[PDB]
C-alpha cells in the first residue's frame, strides 16, 4: 500500500506536470513515505516509471480482455483493437509524460531494456489475435511473431504521427489500414 | 559559415536530446555564438526547428530521387523507399523531436499550418509510388491519398519503435510489412 500509494501519487503528479519536472522529492512527501522507502522500492524515478507503465500496461490488458468479446472473430478483434489503440489514446493522460520519457531514455540501454520486455507484452495483443486467427482459418501466417511486431508498430505509428485531422478522419484511416492489411495476409 | 553552422548544432542537439529537452541557450554557448543573434533567420525555437526539418526533408527526398532509380517497377519503389527509410541519416532520426514538438505546439495554427505543408513531403513519395503505380497498372487504388497517409504513418512507425534492434531485423520485418501492404492494395 505504501508502495501503491507512491505509484498512484506519482502517476497523478507525471501527468499534471510531465516526467522530468516532477522530483522525487514531491513524490516522497505528498504519498508521506520517504526517500528510503522509494529507494527500497524503485532506487530510481526511471524505474518508478516503468513501475507505473507497468500497471498502465496491465489495466490495458484487463481492458482488451473484457473489450474483445464485442469481436466474436479474430479479423474483428484487430479492427477493434487498433480502433480502441487510437480512441483510447487521443485521451490517455499519461500519454505525453511518456513520450518524454522515451524520448528520454531512448540513449541509455539501461531502462531501453526494460521498455521493450513492456513494449513486448503490448504486442502479444496481436499475436494471440493473429495465432488464433490461424486456427480459425481466419488467415494463415507462419511467422506469427514477426506479422505481430508489424501490426503493432504500424498500428503505433498512425496512431502517433497523425495527430492535426479531425478525430473521425483518422478513426477512418486506421480502420482503412487494418483493412488493408488484413487482406494481405490471404 | 554562421547559420548553417547552428542548422547543424541545433539538428544534433534535438536528436542527442530532444525538442525541449535542447534550448535555445544550449545552441548559442555552443557555437561561439551570442543569444541576440539568431533574427532574420532564426528568430524563435519552433522556427528553426522547422527549418531543420525543411532540410533534411529536402535532403532525403532528394536522396531518393538519386536512388530509386535502382527500383524498374513501383512495387520495388514501394519496398525500396521503406528499406531505405531505415538507413537514412535524414529526417527519420528526428522523428522523435518531432513527435514532442508536434503535441506542444499543434494549438497555435501558425505552426500546424507550416507544420503540415511539411507532412504533404512526407506523404509526397507515397503519393507519386502509389498514383504511378496505377498508371502503370501494378495495382488499383482509389484513395491514394488515404493508403499514402496510412503507409508513410505506418513506415514510420515501423522505422520510430525498432530502433534499438539489429538493423537487419529492422529491415527484415520492413520487407515482410511492404510484402503485407501492398498484396492488400488487391
Ligand atoms: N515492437 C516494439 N518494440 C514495440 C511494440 C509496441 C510499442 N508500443 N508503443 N510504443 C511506443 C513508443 C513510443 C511512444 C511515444 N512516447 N511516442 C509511445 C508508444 C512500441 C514498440
Amino acid at each position: 500500500n505504501l508502495k501503491d500509494k507512491i505509484l498512484g501519487v506519482a502517476k497523478e503528479l507525471f501527468i499534471k506536470n510531465g516526467y522530468n519536472a516532477t522530483t522525487t522529492g514531491e513524490i516522497v512527501k505528498l504519498s508521506e513515505s520517504s526517500k528510503g522507502n522509494l529507494y527500497y522500492h524503485f532506487k530510481t524515478k526511471e524505474n518508478l516509471f516503468l513501475e507505473i507503465l507497468n500497471i498502465e500496461e496491465s489495466k490495458w490488458q484487463e481492458q482488451w480482455k473484457k473489450e474483445q468479446i464485442k469481436a466474436k472473430t479474430n479479423r474483428e478483434k484487430f479492427y477493434l483493437y487498433n480502433e480502441l489503440s487510437l480512441t483510447t489514446e487521443y485521451y490517455y493522460p499519461l500519454q505525453n509524460a511518456i513520450i518524454e520519457f522515451y524520448t528520454e531514455y531512448y540513449k541509455t540501454n539501461s531502462i531501453n531494456e526494460k521498455m521493450n520486455k513492456l513494449e513486448n507484452k503490448y504486442i502479444d495483443a496481436y499475436h494471440v489475435i493473429f495465432k488464433e486467427g490461424n486456427l480459425n482459418g481466419e488467415w494463415s501466417i507462419n511467422d506469427v511473431n514477426a506479422v505481430s511486431k508489424i501490426a503493432a508498430n504500424a498500428v503505433n505509428g498512425i496512431v502517433t504521427f497523425t495527430h492535426e485531422q479531425n478525430i473521425n478522419e483518422r478513426i477512418k484511416l486506421m480502420n482503412k489500414f487494418s483493412q488493408i492489411f488484413l487482406n494481405g495476409l490471404s
